[PDB]
């Protein structure tokens, strides 16, 4: 699976996370500081689990490709 893992992330896939990274901090930009209750932080927050799942997604597919600490090249090796 991880030569499925290698062509996933080069289908278009740095644009879908560039979007969801851009509408996830509009996202942020839209939240309410006062009003902890409001309808608004409620639908924000169903956007935050959104990203939150689109994210994690991407994360344990470079996981699962790049392969952990366990050797240079790969996930843990960069500060980003
Ligand atoms: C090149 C990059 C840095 C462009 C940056 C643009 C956005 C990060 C910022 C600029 C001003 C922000 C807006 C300022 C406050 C509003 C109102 C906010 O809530 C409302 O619509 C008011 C109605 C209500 O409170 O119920 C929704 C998000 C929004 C459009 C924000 C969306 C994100 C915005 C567009
Ligand atoms: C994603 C960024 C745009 C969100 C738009 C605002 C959604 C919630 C406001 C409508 C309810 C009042």
């Amino acid at each position: 699976r991880r030569f499925c893992h290698y062509i996933v992330t080069m289908r278009y896939f740095e644009v879908v996370i560039l979007v969801v990274i851009a509408l996830s901090s509009i996202a942020l930009a839209a939240e309410d500081p006062v009003r902890t209750d409001s309808p608004r932080n409620n639908a924000l927050k169903y956007l935050d689990y959104i990203f939150t799942g689109v994210f994690t997604f991407e994360m344990v597919i470079k996981m699962i490709d790049l392969g952990l600490l366990l050797h240079p090249g790969a996930y843990f090796r960069d500060l980003w």
